[PDB]
């Protein structure tokens, strides 16, 4: 038939432009999975920079602290020799003596606590600019890899905007029925699902049509569809 040859090759340039805004997505989707490993790759790292920011910041504070303690039992030794200075009485001597060999023990054990929070401090610092400069450097060789996706990204937009426009113009002179038939197909394949007999075969599926089916499509007039993908089979 003249009207179902015109059927057919109106479906089949919307079939075109249907298969390039497949690709379209597809690559997309690709491109922003690219930028989300990307920043992905960043927000690690920021986020051991700011655990080891946080961490430094107990380390400030415990070596403040521990200081400030030292300097606390350092002037109680002190005070306590002045008195011992002046003591008469043996018990009282005595007293002091062992007061400030607790306290200096004391004194000793905070001051190797205070050595070991100042080495962590030390390393930890040495860690976090390490992470700083690796941060600096993830990004500085990242951007214009970005850019260069996000631009393509960009471009496929707008092509996918010009092909949906052409799409819609040619859904106006298409035949309904077999847009109808020709959508659920795609939507259920995503690729071509108007499809021409080649050596006999369907080539959608490449399942040898029985000779009276080829028959059937020469005809060319109704919708023969293969008996075991379901694609609409057209000659020629
Ligand atoms: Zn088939």
């Amino acid at each position: 038939s003249n009207a179902m040859h015109d059927a057919l090759q109106s479906i089949l340039a919307i079939q075109e432009l249907d298969i390039k805004m497949i690709r379209l997505m597809r690559v997309k989707k690709e491109h922003q999975n690219e930028l989300a490993k990307i920043q992905a790759l960043k927000t690690d790292i920021r986020r051991k920079v700011e655990e080891k920011e946080q961490e430094m910041e107990k380390l400030k504070d415990q070596i403040k602290g521990g200081e400030k303690r030292i300097q606390e039992i350092s002037d109680q030794i002190n005070k306590l020799e002045n008195q011992q200075a002046a003591v008469k009485k043996m018990d009282e001597f005595n007293a002091l003596t062992q007061e400030m060999t607790a306290a200096n023990k004391e004194r000793r054990t905070l001051e190797h606590q205070l050595s070991d929070l100042m080495d962590k401090q030390a390393g930890s610092e040495d860690l976090l600019i390490s992470l700083k400069e690796s941060l600096s450097s993830t990004e500085n060789s990242s951007s214009a890899i970005e850019e260069e996706i996000r631009e393509n990204i960009r471009k496929i937009n707008e092509e996918g905007r010009s092909l949906l426009s052409q799409r819609t113009q040619l859904k106006e002179t298409t035949d309904p029925e077999l847009f109808s038939v020709y959508e659920r197909l795609l939507n259920n394949k995503k690729d071509r699902v108007v499809v021409p007999i080649e050596n006999r075969v369907c080539s959608g599926c490449h399942i040898a049509l029985t000779p009276q089916h080829e028959n059937l499509v020469r005809k060319q007039d109704h919708l023969v569809f293969c008996e075991h993908c379901s694609r609409i089979l057209y000659w020629q």
